[PDB]
């Protein structure tokens, strides 16, 4: 597209907004930028010629714009943006700008949880094929930074927020991995509204990869000829268990024993299936995509086995900051002895009820900590202990573990009551797992 001579205003001075600034500067357009934070991090990366306004939005800048480029972190519903749209001012986001310029096929991945794992996995499948693939859309590598005429394939992780401002995406393959109660703040009309944002990803997609086990991932008008499904018990791509073994199965044919993979957990096996369905639909060779499933290490803090010693697996699932993540970790969970389950932190007023139906059984112990520990111990008081901190809980369980056991940090809560971020929490869990379980 051609932006010469336009009055362009960018909202957000994070990495995403900075990538938008770079995009317009590379095209000879000097945009204006604003951020409601007084001193956003990106401020001191800006060139001198870019006018900037911080500490709030600048309504007259917005109302004079030819094009508003909104960070995903501000709502289309914010009064200033509603006022601009009422005036007929075009509002887009960075993904919309990307889609207008992308000259290679796009694989597009959204969902409440698992996006980063599936996105990275599809990227590995492309790399195994020798494809110069560009992988991004997370806050840490914004899509506009991927744009390059040498790129042969784009793999984008897309949030519901980015999708709300995107209209030009024509994915060669797209998925909604799952939809669970999250981002409730931004979706005042509930789960079907949050869903409608994610459903935009299928607009003009050539192939829709849907979750057979989550009907909210189906396209808005229902299943159609574009749809390929992945699931646990059935679907085009599904899981097969027998003789104590598990296989990935595609259209009636086993394709891989999961013992060749390095990921653990049924939900990561379904992530593998979704990734393979997307890669297949994108035209990547099956052989190299299966090879990627055997080399993919997984991402830190996502159901990550950090220690396996003396028959005890220690699993860092610190990135399970919400209930749907932990529920997925407990569903179909394979443990031969006792599960020692670490829950706690700032639960953000979540309903933890869903976790209850997994915590019966003679082989479960709960260790609950942080701000909301008491709520979590309430799930099943008989098998629960409550401490202030994760380290205290780990010291409580470490002398009790036996071969066959699993120690799972799947907190279902944010970490900010006691840690700088979930990465520090996961890193601390790994340090203590090795201190207490390695020797
Ligand atoms: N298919 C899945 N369903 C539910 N939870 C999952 C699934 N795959 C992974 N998880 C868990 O969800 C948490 C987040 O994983 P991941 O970082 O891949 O998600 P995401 O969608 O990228 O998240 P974000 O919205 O923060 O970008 C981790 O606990 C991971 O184990
Ligand atoms: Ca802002
Ligand atoms: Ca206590
Ligand atoms: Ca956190
Ligand atoms: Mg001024
Ligand atoms: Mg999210
Ligand atoms: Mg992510
Ligand atoms: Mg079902």
């Amino acid at each position: 597209a051609d932006y010469q001579g336009k009055n362009v205003v960018i909202i957000g001075l994070g990495l995403t907004g900075l990538s938008c600034v770079d995009f317009f500067l590379a095209r000879g357009v000097t945009p204006r930028v604003m951020d409601t934070r007084m001193t956003p991090p990106g401020l001191d990366k800006l060139p001198e010629a870019v006018e900037r306004h911080t500490g709030s939005l600048n309504d007259e800048w917005l109302m004079a714009a030819d094009l508003i480029v909104a960070s995903p972190g501000i709502a289309l519903a914010h009064p200033s943006l509603s006022a601009a749209a009422d005036a007929g001012i075009e509002i887009v986001g960075d993904i919309e700008l990307f889609c207008r310029e992308a000259q290679a096929p796009i694989v597009a991945i959204t969902g409440s949880n698992g996006k980063s794992t599936v996105t990275t996995l599809v990227g590995e499948m492309a790399k195994a094929a020798g494809v110069n693939v560009g992988v991004g859309g997370n806050i840490g590598l914004p899509a506009l930074m991927l744009l390059d005429d040498e790129c042969e394939l784009y793999v984008l992780e897309l949030s519901s927020f980015q999708l709300e401002t995107t209209s030009s995406l024509q994915a060669v393959a797209a998925t909604i991995l799952n939809v669970t109660e999250d981002h409730m703040d931004r979706y005042p009309f509930g789960l079907q509204q949050y869903r409608a944002a994610k459903l935009r990803i299928y607009e003009n997609a050539k192939v829709c990869v849907v979750n057979a086990d989550d009907a909210l991932t189906m396209p808005i008008r229902g299943a159609d000829e574009r749809c390929v499904s992945f699931g646990v018990n059935m679907g085009d791509y599904h899981l097969n268990h027998q003789q104590g073994e598990t296989w990935l199965r595609v259209k009636g044919e086993k394709v891989l024993n999961v013992k060749e993979m390095k990921l653990s957990g049924q939900h990561n096996y379904t992530n593998a299936l979704a990734a393979l369905a997307l890669a297949d639909a994108a035209g990547l060779p099956r052989a190299s995509s299966l090879k990627a499933l055997t080399t993919f290490t997984g991402l830190p803090h996502r159901f990550e086995v950090v220690l396996e010693h003396n028959g005890v697996r220690w699993i860092n699932d610190s990135k399970a900051t919400n209930v749907g993540s932990t529920e997925a970790a407990l569903n179909g969970l394979h443990v031969d002895g006792t599960l020692h389950l670490l829950l706690g932190g700032d639960g953000k007023s979540a309903d933890f009820s869903p976790l209850a139906r997994y915590l019966n059984g003679d082989n479960v112990r709960l260790y609950c900590f942080g701000r909301d520990g008491a709520q979590l111990a309430a799930l099943r008081p008989e098998v629960a202990e409550q401490t202030e901190t994760m380290e205290q809980a780990m010291r409580l369980l470490a002398p009790r573990v036996q071969p066959g056991d699993m120690v799972l940090l799947s907190p279902a809560c944010a970490s900010l009551d006691q840690f700088k971020n979930f990465e520090q929490r996961g890193n601390e869990f790994a340090r203590l797992a090795k201190e207490l379980g390695g020797h």
